[PDB]
Order: C-alpha cells, then structure tokens, then sequence
C-alpha cells in the first residue's frame, strides 16, 4: 500500500514503491499506492 510520492501512473508509483520495499505499484488518488509482498 501507500508510500509518500505523488504518481501519474501505476508506474510512477511500482518504480518507489519496489524501491521502498515493495513489489508493485497502483496510483489512486494522484498518490502512490503499492502491491507489497
């Protein structure tokens, strides 16, 4: 889920999420949103 990044697409947000700790990413509301482990 979630970060703190401000996404475009539900790639803006796989590339932080991945590089937070995460698998994927989902952009919702102009925020990042992650698909983790």
């Amino acid at each position: 889920v979630g970060i703190n990044v401000k996404c475009k697409h539900s790639g803006q947000c796989l590339k932080p999420c991945k590089d937070a700790g995460m698998r994927f990413g989902k952009c919702i509301n102009g925020k990042c949103d992650c698909t983790p482990k």
